[PDB]
């Protein structure tokens, strides 16, 4: 079966735990225990494939920012997150995409842009804004809510689906 090697990447704090441990435990993690580097495998059927999901779930706390070049070398996608109440964190995906172009060492990447915490009730990033941030970068542009799991399977799906593209 095939197998596909997916990194998430983000600020701290922006969700990238909760949006993994749905996707692949079905359940909501409320607190906030900070990551250092886990990783989660799971089999699934996406457009009638059987497909191995590797998912590396990486540290948004920039202590660990140099770490995380190696363990990401291997990754073939990427889901680039910030939270749609959290200014810097959307302010700051340009620095996740240039350590992604750094480590993989090419421009056409495999990545999804995720708004996440979408059933947050004070927005400061619109979607139109993250929508011409997404375009600049020709990557599609998916908001996600870990707590109701709006757009979590999509998310991933979609990267997915970028990768088969490529
Ligand atoms: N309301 C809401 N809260 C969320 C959502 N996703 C994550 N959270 C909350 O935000 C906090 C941090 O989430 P977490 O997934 O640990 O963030 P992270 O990006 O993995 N942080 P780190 O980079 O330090 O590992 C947790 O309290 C979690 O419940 C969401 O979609 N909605
Ligand atoms: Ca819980
Ligand atoms: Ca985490
Ligand atoms: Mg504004």
């Amino acid at each position: 079966m095939t197998e596909y090697k997916l990194v998430v990447v983000g600020a701290g704090g922006v969700g990238k735990s909760a949006l993994t441990i749905q996707l692949i435990q079905n359940h909501f993690v409320d607190e906030y225990d900070p990551t250092i580097e886990d990783s989660y495998r799971k089999q699934v059927v996406i457009d009638g494939e059987t497909c191995l999901l590797d998912i590396l779930d990486t540290a948004g706390q920039e202590e660990y920012s140099a770490m995380r070049d190696q363990y990401m070398r291997t990754g073939e996608g990427f889901l680039c997150v910030f939270a749609i109440n959290n200014t810097k964190s959307f302010e700051d995906i340009h620095q996740y995409r240039e350590q992604i172009k750094r480590v993989k060492d090419s421009d056409d990447v495999p990545m999804v842009l995720v708004g996440n915490k979408c059933d947050a009730a004070a927005r400061t990033v619109e979607s139109r804004q993250a929508q011409d941030l997404a375009r600049s970068y020709g990557i599609p542009y998916i908001e996600t809510s870990a707590k109701t799991r709006q757009g979590v399977e999509d998310a991933f799906y979609t990267l997915v689906r970028e990768i088969r593209q490529h």
